[PDB]
């Protein structure tokens, strides 16, 4: 055979396309997963940090006002 | 005053952390917008250059098979 | 004419279904991208609805610790 | 104790609330993965059914093309 040997060339290209094509998808998304976990991580800490902080001035506030 | 002052700082401070972040997502997502399309554009091209050369084959195994 | 016309009709419908899609992927993202300022906007309050809280208690837990 | 007591309240609700949040977010997110493969399942699907047809076209045009 010959063309029906080309097509099956293509048929075999195709589903292999499809294949690749649906790991890439999962690439892009795994992709953004991650930098959203991270940008997330990041954003947390830092409302957290903030808070650790509106502890001390609130602190220091009546804290030392027992001196005062 | 002062501590009243270390008060209007962080209540500031907080109101800075909003605004950033708000915006650090929408870049996030402007990011991934477009790393989305890009995949999106490519994919499609592919498989649109497969039907491209899909073309040929069934093509000339009928085209050239008439002189055949 | 005949093929030539059932020709001009698929190659119409492709370029009429890249178009299609294009815009779906957008509503897609649009999408996301709503249910994320959601999420967002309410993680966020939360987290600031906890930084009044755990003022209220350092404020009481020395507020009226003069008269302690 | 009581102060140090609303204290420990707080300082666990807290570490709640991330633990929420931080699942929530992978909602959010294998939400979208899941709206995503769809979509992609769906304008592949399409784009494929597409060149199923473009085939006959060409098919049917030079197949009958014999007795024509």
């Amino acid at each position: 055979a010959e063309p029906a040997l080309r097509e099956q060339q293509l048929q075999q290209e195709l589903l292999a396309l499809k294949q690749k094509q649906q790991i890439q998808r999962q690439i892009l998304i795994a992709e953004f997963q991650r930098q959203f976990e991270q940008l997330s991580r990041q954003h947390e800490a830092q409302l957290h940090e903030h808070i650790k902080q509106q502890q001390e001035m609130l602190a220091m506030k009546h804290q030392q006002e027992l001196l005062e």
